[PDB]
């Protein structure tokens, strides 16, 4: 039963449905005109910088910035600020300055991002981070194996976790945009061997509504007795994306799992075979969804469902 | 410089720390109050014998060390952390004594017939592992978590010691408070030589309701800490409340009444054969005192905490009847 693999799964499956959006209410759908308006403004200047934000110094979108400013965009913004419109376009406009500041505005290093798959590369050597897989809701799986660390602390290890979750993001299906993060806690003893305030920071303000689920296991038994004491006083929305003590295959396809968590994937991290592969599915996913853009004529507000598919009519048109 | 060097435990609540002002009750409140006093008053009320062994061919009536448990504040914190249901407050107060009996500490004391015993745990805390000390802004009493220093393998001793010295930390409480701090160090301790989880939640989620006043927790792992931050903004008002992370402790407990280590003025070194007879004798006198005041007042249910951890003669909490 057991599937030898080594690369990254570039395509959902047809055997997995992509779930039907919840739809806008009519209210809803007003507010989302207006953070649309906000942004198609010709004459918009955003901040070039987050942590040193400076109203003296604003410059125009980029193209690929457009690119970025997505339907979707738009409405996870507006979903994690609780339809709050001026909240929202702030909360926008604050991580336009943030991916600039911290070399990821561009959409890729083919158009001149500072974070390149080079300089991040030696982070991934051990595999303690890989994405591979989708799960039940053809959300793309990222894997994070902590006790695989191989690097010093750093601000490079900021800089790998947020060029996996760009990647990641570029293995969306057309119609998802949330993923699902397995965390094996196990230390891998075959592995030899400030920054978590900045990682925090950017997980909880620059990528809102990504987490879609998030699957724990080998949790050391203290954390764990924490994790429950502290659940019955977590939020339902946050609780329901929290999977532990269930079988995995619960919530991901036996061929979409790896088989160290009951799944029929047998997967061995080799890096000079993964890594590239990686990479330049990736960037594929990014020249084709870049070239749809233009396509479309390079507006804000474009659905990715149509910038990730490749139906001739839009499925969205905007205005 | 001011250190104070100090290895028993504080064993009165200091004058120049004021008991917090209890919240009255309202009308509606009142009326379940009487309602459970009522219940546990009945003088033919029996009840099971264990919780995971409940049967309902084993139920036997309160013994008079039962009845000394079931006080005025017993019965309100059940009251409190069920939501004011009665039926929901009846029920776990009536599976909290079943699971008491059948724990071993039915008694109120090993001088009364408690399995559990201070003999049977003391290797438990021979490192010092935990630590009853001092007293923190509210008048909670102080117990010290330090999993950094275990001593011993898995096992159910482990979770008899910790229900140990909740129920030590509870003898230490200050009459007109009910609640205690934990501070929790998560350090690892080196010079600690190298050497259930189900159970222990088990117990803490059923059985010590409304004991949790404050929780400060220190020397947390970066990553544990990174998913606490995140996990954090979801976490009911309530209970986050109780939680401190990165603040100043002294923000929560009197310089004087907290360990240096943690920017206090005590210089506390752990020597078991100094603070654990202080401890157990300390806690031992408190018992005592409790349940002479609890005999002295008829030896019924419903009793106020505030009366048998006091000396005042006449009650402030007469028991309705």
């Amino acid at each position: 039963n057991l599937i030898n693999i080594d690369k990254p799964i570039k395509e959902l499956p047809a055997s997995i449905a992509i779930p039907k959006e919840k739809p806008l209410t009519g209210e809803q759908q007003k507010m989302y005109d207006e953070v649309l308006k906000h942004f198609s403004n010709p004459d918009l200047k955003v901040y070039t910088s987050e942590k040193n934000k400076s109203e003296d110094d604003l410059k125009p979108l980029e193209e690929e910035e457009k690119a970025w400013l997505t339907r979707e965009c738009f409405l996870r913004y507006l979903r994690a600020t609780k339809w709050v419109l001026k909240d929202c376009i702030d909360r926008i406009t604050m991580t336009l300055a943030w991916r600039r500041e911290f070399g990821i505005s561009h959409l890729g290093e083919e158009h001149g991002d500072k974070i390149t798959a080079d300089l991040v590369a030696v982070e991934n050597e051990s595999g303690k981070q890989v994405i591979l897989g989708y799960e039940n809701d053809a959300r793309p799986i990222l894997y994070l194996k902590p006790g695989r660390q191989n690097t010093k602390t750093s601000h490079r290890q900021v800089q790998h976790l947020v060029f996996m979750l760009e990647r990641v993001i570029d293995f969306m299906p057309a119609g998802q945009d949330s993923l699902a993060l397995l965390i094996d806690f196990k230390d891998y003893p075959d592995v030899p061997k400030g920054v978590g305030k900045e990682v925090l920071h950017i997980l909880q303000t620059h990528y809102p509504e990504r987490l879609g689920k998030a699957l724990l296991t080998n949790i050391p038994w203290l954390a764990w007795t924490f994790l429950k004491l502290i659940h019955p006083f977590i939020d339902p929305l946050t609780r329901e994306k929290l999977v532990f003590d269930e079988p995995f295959v619960k919530y991901v396809p036996k061929n979409e799992l790896d088989s160290l968590y009951g799944g029929d994937l047998k997967f061995k991290y080799n890096h000079d075979v993964y890594w590239p592969a990686l990479v330049e599915t990736a960037r594929e996913k990014r020249d084709h969804y870049f070239k749809r853009f233009q396509s479309f004529g390079g507006i804000v507000g474009l659905s990715e469902v149509d910038l990730r598919g490749t139906h001739e009519k839009l499925l969205y048109p905007v205005k």
